[PDB]
C-alpha cells in the first residue's frame, strides 16, 4: 500500500475537524505532522488545541509538532514553517485546511466577519504556500493540497453569500494561480472538496464524517506530484479511483439523504 | 440622458480615471463626492480631494472633497454619511481603484498583497455595503466597478496571482452583488478598457509608454453612457469601453489616443 511514512506534513487549522482527521490518517503511516493553528489554550466552548492534536498524532503512530500559528499573521506562519524545518528537516506537504464560514448576504456580513474569512481562507492559503514553497521545491514529491471547491463563476452561488464565496473561491483561485506558476516546477498543487456536507439549521445526521476527507486526502497526497497539478478533486471520485467504492461507513446516519456540499453542481 | 442633480460617490477620484469620470458627470450638473486619501499635493503624483472637488465645480457640477482611505471601514462610512448629509442621497457608486503589482508569488510581499486586496476587492465590497441602503432608495441606482470580465484563465492567474486575485476580486464582488441586489433594480455592473489607459499606474507596467495608451476620457465617456441607462433590468454585465461607446453611437475612437503615431497596447485581462 502507498504510505506517507517519513513525510512531513504542515497542516493549517488541524486542532479539530477535517484538518485533524487528515493529520491522524497521515500519522497512522508514521508521518511527521506539524499542526499549525491558533487554538493553543484549551477552551471547552471549542474543544481541541494544537497540543491535543499533536498528542493524537503521536497516539495514532506519527510524530506530532504543536505550532501556535494564527495564519492571519505572516510572522507566525514564517516562524511555524522554520520550526517545522528545524524539527523534521524539511516540508513535503502543505495542507491548506483552515477555513471560516458565514452564509449571510452582504448587508448582514459585518466587515469583521468579511475580513476573518478573506484572511483565514484565500490569504491564509497564499501566505502558507509562499512560506512553504522554498522547502517544498527541495522535496522529492512536494504537494500543496487546498481544501476548496472547483472554481466557478456561477452567479447564484456568488449572490447567495458573496463574502464567503469570495473567500472560499479565493482559495480555489489561489490554487489555480499557484498551480500555473509552480506546478511546472514539480509541485502537485491541487484542491480537494467533499461531495456532501461534513459534520464538524444544518443537521449532522445528513452529513458525512471527516474521515472521508482524511482518506481522500491520503489518496491524493501519495500520488506522484510530477505532472499532477491544477486539479480540483472531489472526495468520492478520489476514493473510487483508489479502490474505495463503498462509502456507506462514512455516513453519520446511513438512513438519511445526504446534504450536498456548497459549490458543486448536482447532475 | 443626463446626470444633472445625480449624486456620484467615486473612490480614488483625485486623479486619473476617477477624476475623468468625476468631470464628465460634473459637466452635466452632477453632484460628485470625491472619496480619496490625498488632501495635500506632492510633486510625484499630483491631485488631491480638494483640487478634484474644485475641478468638478469649475466643470459645472457640485464637488465634495472627502478625506477617505477606503482601507478603513470607519472612513468609508463617514464619507457616505457626509455625502447623504450634503446632497440628500447617493444615486451612483463608482468603484475606481489602483493597486498593481505584476510579479510572481515569491516576489509579492504580504504588505503588497494586502494593499491590493484591501484597495481593490475589499474596497469595492465595503463601499457597496455602505452605499447600498441609500442606492436602494434612489430613482435609478448604479454601482459601476472598474474591473474586467471574470475569467478562470490559468495563465492570467499564474502570471501574478496576488494581483489577479485582487482585481478579479473586484469583478467577483460585482458578480455577487449583482446577483443579490440586481433583482431589486440596482444596476450593478463592471467597466474595463480595451486598451491600457495612461495614468500614474503605467509605472507598474514595465515597458509601457503613455504614448501607446488611450486617455482616461474614453473611460469617462463610456462610464457616462453606462450610468445614464435605465437601472432596472441592467445588472451583472461586464462591459468594455469601446463596445459601450459603439452602442451609444460613438464609433470613431481616434481622438482618445494619447499619441496616434503609436499602436495601442491591449489591456490586461482581456482575450485578444
Ligand atoms: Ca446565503
Amino acid at each position: 500500500s502507498l504510505t506517507l511514512s517519513g513525510k512531513t506534513l504542515f497542516i493549517t487549522g488541524a486542532s479539530r475537524g477535517i484538518g485533524l482527521a487528515i493529520a491522524l490518517r497521515a500519522a497512522r503511516d508514521g508521518a511527521n505532522v506539524a499542526i499549525a493553528a491558533k487554538s493553543a489554550v484549551a477552551n471547552p466552548k471549542l474543544p481541541g488545541t494544537i497540543h491535543s492534536a499533536a498528542a493524537a498524532v503521536n497516539a495514532a503512530g506519527g510524530q506530532g509538532l504543536a505550532l501556535k500559528c494564527d495564519i492571519r499573521e505572516e510572522d507566525q506562519v514564517r516562524a511555524a514553517v522554520a520550526a517545522t524545518v528545524d524539527t523534521f528537516g524539511g516540508i513535503d506537504i502543505l495542507v491548506n485546511n483552515a477555513s471560516a464560514i458565514w452564509l449571510r448576504g452582504t448587508l448582514d456580513t459585518p466587515m469583521k466577519r468579511f475580513d476573518l474569512m478573506q484572511q483565514v481562507n484565500a490569504r491564509g492559503s497564499f501566505v502558507c504556500a509562499q512560506a512553504c514553497l522554498p522547502h517544498l521545491l527541495q522535496a522529492p514529491n512536494p504537494h500543496i493540497l487546498t481544501l476548496a471547491p472547483p472554481p466557478s463563476l456561477n452567479p447564484a452561488w456568488w449572490g447567495a453569500h458573496t463574502g464567503y464565496t469570495l473567500a472560499k473561491m479565493g482559495m480555489s483561485l489561489v490554487t489555480l494561480g499557484l498551480a500555473a506558476e509552480f506546478g511546472p516546477q514539480g509541485v502537485a498543487i491541487n484542491a480537494l472538496w467533499p461531495r456532501t456536507v461534513i459534520a464538524t439549521g444544518v443537521d449532522a445526521a445528513a452529513c458525512r464524517r471527516p474521515e472521508i476527507m482524511a482518506d481522500a486526502a491520503h489518496a491524493v497526497l501519495t500520488r506522484e506530484a510530477a505532472g499532477f497539478h491544477g486539479q480540483f478533486l472531489i472526495d468520492d471520485e478520489v476514493l473510487a479511483q483508489a479502490g474505495i467504492t463503498d462509502l456507506s461507513g462514512y455516513a453519520v446516519d446511513p438512513q438519511r439523504a445526504l446534504l450536498p456540499d456548497l459549490f458543486l453542481e448536482e447532475g
